[PDB]
DNA sequence: GTAAAAGGTAAGGGTAATGCACTTTT
DNA sequence: CAAAAGTGCATTACCCTTACCTTTTA
């Protein structure tokens, strides 16, 4: 399910045997993975990886092995034994998997009843003290994080990614019938409270009404709307008003269209509009964008030249004066004027 | 008794992993 | 040509933190 510190144990011990096998150092093998393609041994391995890692793709797997020797940009994807905040390091959960291990052993519990008592509603005292101890092994993280992380390691309810419609729909009507209690709602459905939470939040919410194909100009200009009327920022706030996409859908169209991008002068205003003007006429009463960004060439993405269009709009007199054909012709032959 | 510390639950928040359409390489 | 594999882009799977309660501890 996730990078734990088997994996990189697994990684580490097939790579020593690699080693040994091809009798190569790890100096020879730090080298092959600064190319782009592997050749020879190195490709059968990362084949047999893929293979014995079914977990995780070709893609993560490479970017790990190349985070293990270290590969400038591959940083990010390197072990971390332990943190502060955030995520937790691979030496973390090896010191709870141990207490729990021990906390299990003792007092002659399976794994299954260690989980339905934390998640017991009140948790008795023996796991009121488990807490305790586990916490002072762990100073160093904030003892509410440790908490959280144990939770959500550790539940009764089955696990997984693959929501069904119906599964889908019998989210819906328990949300109706009982409003957003998901820990009511999650074991009525033996579900994680914060899987069900998620699943309504960012997919069953919005209905038949989430859209997947690319953004309409009206859907993005509605979008800047609402950003306006408003940390600083609520996403999950955003896409309900919004309520075509979702909030990770939302904050990322937002950020592309907010990119810090080249300075629209008075010629650079122009040619956009000229080049908008011709789509306008030569083709259908539309913008197609794909022959536009490939004549910008770098200078400014699409979502960029769409946020500069919607200002100009907004800004330009002639947009208000004149239906969107007329009112480009007009907005190019007025700022075309001015520069004289 | 008290105040401080910690559990329980839901809102708020965010990125590595991944799917996809694509080019590139064997 | 097929097939294996790399890659930018938008989405998804999956997780953590904060806020505000109630409950337990000292």
């Amino acid at each position: 399910a996730r990078w734990t510190a088997e994996h990189w144990d697994y990684l580490e011990r097939r790579m020593q045997n690699f080693c040994q096998t091809y009798s190569l150092d790890h100096t020879q093998v730090a080298d092959s993975l600064h190319e782009k393609r592997l050749h020879g041994p190195l490709s059968s391995l990362v084949k047999l990886l893929v293979q014995e890692m079914p977990s995780f793709t070709r893609r993560t797997i490479l970017r790990h092995l190349r985070a293990l020797y270290n590969i400038p940009g591959y940083e990010k994807y390197s072990r971390k034994n332990s943190s502060g905040r955030g995520d937790f390091g691979v030496q973390e959960t090896a010191i709870i998997s141990q207490e729990v291990h021990n906390f299990i052993m003792d007092q002659g519990w399976s794994e299954y009843q260690f989980c339905n008592q934390i998640w017991a509603g009140k948790c008795p005292k023996t796991i009121r003290m488990f807490y305790s101890n586990l916490y002072k092994k762990l100073s160093h993280r904030d003892a509410k994080s440790i908490y959280h992380h144990v939770r959500r390691a550790y539940n009764p309810f089955e696990d997984r990614c693959v929501w069904s419609k119906e599964e889908d729909e019998e989210l819906r009507k328990n949300v109706v019938e009982h409003g957003k209690c998901w820990t009511k709602i999650g074991r009525k459905m033996a579900r994680m409270p914060n899987d069900c939470r998620d699943r309504w939040r960012d997919v069953v919410r919005f209905g038949d009404k989430l859209k997947r194909n690319a953004w309409s100009l009206e859907e993005e200009t509605q979008l800047l709307q609402i950003v306006a009327e408003l940390s600083d920022i609520n996403w999950t706030l955003v896409a309900q008003m919004l309520g075509t996409r979702t909030r990770l859908q939302c904050r990322y169209k937002f950020q592309q269209l907010t990119k810090a991008a080249s300075k629209f002068e008075l010629q650079e205003n122009v040619w956009l509009l000229e080049r908008i003007y011709d789509s306008l006429l030569n083709n259908g009463g539309k913008i197609h964008w794909e022959n536009i960004v490939k004549e910008a060439n770098g200078r400014w993405t699409r979502d960029q030249m769409l946020f500069q269009f919607i200002n100009l709009k907004k800004m330009i007199p002639s947009y208000d004066n004149l239906p969107l054909l007329e009112a480009t012709k007009s907005a190019i032959d007025d700022f075309k004027v001015v520069l004289s």
